């Protein structure tokens, strides 16, 4: 509904999925098994355009804004950031997919979207055939890492996540320059050649809007809270994700720093596997073929 | 506004730049450093009544208010503490001032307990106001304390990062830290015209500079030399005396007189009630401890 936004899906269909929730937005393309691909932040689902139309010579794809982002709805949240939790997105994305006709499905997330994920295989482990979250951690890991270099190397998981309106008003003095950099300083490079210029435009277009940015603190909010609330308890009863699960990082992204992901990732699932990709955070732009292999090697397995 | 009745106004000439301070009273010289986001001026409920017994050099920060901005380097030099309290150690002696008592609060309190670890033979007494050192608040840098004081980390992210998010609205970003730090969550506690002075200040891209550059030091070479202090076991051997606020950031994660008695042997301490801005939340209970203190 954007007149000079591109599309980046040429052949795929456009789909307004209602639920309780609130609408999601997906592009719906290909066909075989159904997988369902989630974005983060500060992104939207386009992010997936250079692995998509690759997978959607295998599977049915699904490329879904999360609640909240994009062209999705956006809920009012409330005092503990609920809409925004990763256990309730999940629970929306389910109801979405059940729209579809899907209840059992494959899945792959990209940042917060990879949280949903694997807060979905944890609630609803029957939901899922297969999953994999890039470059992530969980978020109960993130925190437990958190010491002076971490809060210096990755400082947006607390400033997001202070009280209401604190980010909102420091991001809206140039909200442009803000997501440009972002996106920028998380590469391998550290500058935007990884990105479609287009996808850019997407990002900073949805960026733009006062009410997107507030969703994104939200979900920090819920990130600092909630969600690492959820998480302790599973770490702390020794639940696993059963699942079978493929954990794929940046060689320079976000969730190496201090880490050894798949030994992360084994204390949280009982059977995944993993590899790193030389990249910056955004393996889907930054590695497209690597990228689309992995995963269609993973889920046709 | 003039806050300061009976005092004058110097500039003071260093090597870095000069030094603004107010200054008033007769008898020992006693130093007073405020620290972010303030000015000189948050000394204006308790320099009076420290005036009745002191002569009082109520100055700005390097870098801050009034006083000159050095320029900065790759390693925040001008504005890491030790480099501070050596361009202060220059400006006490213009005023033929190489023995004399301190007091700070915040970043000026950094300064101060810098001051003694480096040249304790300047000190008569030390007070420090609502801290614990560099080193102390950084060890203690898990979730909960990376959200509680997240703008340790924020303000010291490489520049331009945080001088362009604060140049959209620093009316704004000011006001909200001072009111959070408060025990009454609101600008109750300040004086309008206080609150002016530091308004004004703040919104002077150069002087936000100076904070960001501040806390880059904080983040990195500040805590590299109360690391080798650490190490060392040094310990302040000036006569001291840690107050804090009883919902303050000092006592948040930690034991206040407990961890100063591990970097200072003579040292004494009380909490009182207020958030983190002492000399304008309490500013009575303050005063009278300074003092009973310093006489």
């Amino acid at each position: 509904h954007m007149p000079d936004l591109a599309d980046l899906f040429p052949g795929f269909g456009s789909e307004w999925i209602n639920t309780s929730s609130g609408r999601i937005f997906a592009r719906v393309g290909g066909d075989g098994p159904p997988l369902l691909l989630l974005h983060g932040f500060p992104q939207t689902h386009v992010m997936w355009h250079r692995v998509a139309p690759k997978l959607a010579e295998r599977f049915k794809v699904i490329v879904a804004d999360l609640p909240g982002y994009g062209w999705s709805d956006m809920p009012e949240s409330d005092e503990q950031h609920t809409p925004y939790t990763k256990r309730a997105m999940a629970k929306q994305l389910i109801e979405a997919m059940e729209q579809l006709g899907h209840v059992h499905f494959a899945l792959a997330g990209h940042n917060r979207g990879a949280r949903v994920s694997y807060r979905l295989a944890l609630d609803s482990p029957g939901r899922l055939s297969k999953l994999a979250v890039l470059d992530i951690l969980p978020t109960y890991e993130y925190w437990q890492r958190m010491n002076r270099a971490y809060a210096l190397k990755i400082y947006h998981w607390s400033f997001l996540a202070q009280p209401a309106p604190l980010p909102e008003n420091l991001l809206g003095g140039d909200p442009d320059f803000y997501v440009k950099a972002k996106l920028a300083s998380w590469t391998r490079a550290g500058d935007l050649s990884a990105f479609d210029p287009r996808a850019v435009e997407h990002y900073r277009i949805a960026f733009a809007d006062p009410m997107r940015r507030h969703v994104m603190c939200e979900d920090y909010r819920a990130g600092a809270y909630a969600d690492f609330e959820h998480d302790k308890i599973d770490v702390e009863a020794g639940n696993k994700i059963p699942v079978p699960m493929l954990a794929l990082w940046g060689a320079s992204g976000i969730a190496q720093s201090a880490a050894t992901p798949l030994d992360v990732w084994r204390k949280w699932a009982s059977d995944v596997q993993g590899a790193p990709i030389e990249s910056g955070h955004f393996l889907p732009e930054e590695a497209p073929d690597q990228t689309a292999e992995a995963l269609v090697r993973f889920f046709s397995a």
